[PDB]
């Protein structure tokens, strides 16, 4: 029943929150200490605030877009057709500096930002959950729910890559301080540059201005492209709240329901781990190994090698699948993984373990996405009406994988720190690129093992295949 057409326009969506995201996580800590002169401990704030304030507002707006009722034009997709008009301008209001407080206070200075970026991340948490939820109420078919995912889930790591790429490109990179010979061999070197021309700042601002502005047009974009196209079907069940069901009667049963939370266990650790190895494999093959120079490449091999993956892994799980293959994709992961630690300095196992790294970050990108329908029909059949909470388990979700990332950059940040991990030169003590590699290739693998074994979800394939026939009428 489902056009192709329809699957290309419900992934298009997938770009604007998963490629401003990285835009922003990876350059709004060098933004704030070169370009917008404020002081280190300020930016630290503004860091600490920003990613606080997503996580306690994910769990909010997923409970207050239950409460909403059946407008004359949708009830999910209106939340996005009244976010984006909004979120633009506030986006675009972060990546400059106008304010002139007469001398530029810092404290007066500093508050045109914090307010904008957490504005910026209440509207595009606004917009995801509804987006993320979408993938149910399309023709309510078993089959085509996952087959919409993949294509969702395609577009995000489309996103990442892209994202971080086009910023690049536009404004440069902050320069290396020492060059690796053919040979193999490091040279240092000095820049020694005051680095205080007032044209070469207002030209770095209206350089920022562009990346935004570009950034910008392919959000709204993406947005009109979601709007017209895909048509958020009409409940045709007669649910409703009967004179039972008080305000809190079903944000009180979603949690603990059994299956659901025995699964977010399982995609909480693979999850962490994941994020640890991506996360710290960005520079492991920087200092523990040689390479120096061309690792801005193999972070790009690996993390588009999870793309090409998504179809055929997919693919994989359209036979014989759907928790009959996490376990393989996992495995997968392992071996290569405790190769590398091992066998060193080659140029060429260092690819292939990479492109197996990405093949396993498809798997643990796309299958606890896809499961989570299979619970959901599970909780409607086995409960009587129950009006509908499907935006609270999305919601929560997302919560979650926020924790999840935000929590692996602050243990490899502590860990890291308790050796002494110096920061400005062309070295490295004996310790750092010791616990480098622990924290790239054993912890994981720990992880790995404990997720694997806590990864007994309820419903196997028969019980799929049985609330196949049930969820009709």
């Amino acid at each position: 029943q489902l056009s192709i057409c329809n699957k290309l326009c419900y992934a298009v969506g997938g770009a604007p929150y998963q490629l401003t995201g990285c835009a922003l996580g990876f350059f709004l800590h060098i933004y704030l200490l070169d370009v917008a002169k404020v002081e280190p401990l300020p930016a630290s704030i503004i860091l600490f605030v920003g990613r606080a304030w997503d996580a306690f507002t994910d769990p909010l707006v997923g409970f207050c877009i239950s409460k909403s009722s059946w407008t004359r034009l949708g009830r999910l997709m209106p939340w996005i057709i009244f976010s984006t008009p909004l979120a633009i301008i506030a986006y675009f209001l972060i990546w400059f500096v106008p304010d002139f407080p007469s001398g530029t206070e810092s404290s007066h200075g500093f508050l045109w930002y914090l307010l904008f970026y957490c504005l910026f991340e209440t509207l595009v948490t606004c917009f995801h959950v509804p987006y993320s939820a979408l993938t149910m109420f399309i023709s309510t078919e078993q089959s085509e729910r996952d087959s919409a995912t993949a294509y969702r889930m395609t577009v995000e790591v489309l996103g990442t890559v892209i994202g971080t790429a086009i910023q690049g490109q536009i404004v440069g990179q902050a320069k290396a301080p020492c060059l690796q010979d053919q040979n193999g061999s490091v040279v240092v070197s000095e820049v020694a540059n005051r680095t205080q021309s007032t044209a070469s700042l207002k030209d770095t601002q209206n350089a920022y201005l562009l990346a935004a502005g570009i950034i910008a047009s392919i959000y709204v974009l993406c947005a009109f492209i979601l709007i017209l196209g895909v048509r958020e079907q009409r409940e045709l069940y007669e649910s409703q709240q009967a004179e039972s069901m008080p305000f809190f009667q079903g944000l009180r049963l979603v949690m603990g329901h059994g299956p659901y939370v025995k699964l977010i266990a399982g995609f909480l650790f693979t999850s962490l781990a994941f994020m640890l190895v991506e996360g710290n494999f960005a520079l492991f093959c920087t200092y523990t190994l040689d390479f120096r120079n061309e690792f801005q490449n193999l972070l790009l091999a690996i993390m588009l090698s999870a793309t090409f993956t998504i179809p055929i892994w997919q693919w994989f799980l359209t036979r014989f699948g759907k928790k009959t293959a996490v376990y393989i994709g996992i495995s997968s992961a392992v071996p290569f993984l405790i190769l590398v630690a091992l066998m060193e300095r080659n140029l060429i196992v260092t690819y292939v373990v990479a492109v197996a790294a990405g093949v396993s970050v498809a798997a643990a990108f796309l299958l606890p996405w896809s499961m989570l329908p299979d619970v959901i029909d599970d909780f409607h059949l086995k409960h009587p009406h129950s009006p509908g909470t499907e935006p609270i388990f999305f919601s929560f979700y997302v919560f979650f994988t926020k924790f999840a990332s935000g929590v692996s950059l602050g243990v490899s940040t502590l860990s890291l720190d308790f050796a002494n991990y110096q920061r400005q030169g062309c070295s490295q003590p004996e310790q750092v690129k010791f616990t480098l590699k622990m924290l790239v290739t054993m912890a994981p693998i720990i992880l790995i093992l404990l997720g694997l074994l806590l990864f007994k979800l309820y419903p196997i394939d028969e019980e799929k295949r049985r609330q196949n026939k049930k969820a009709l009428q």
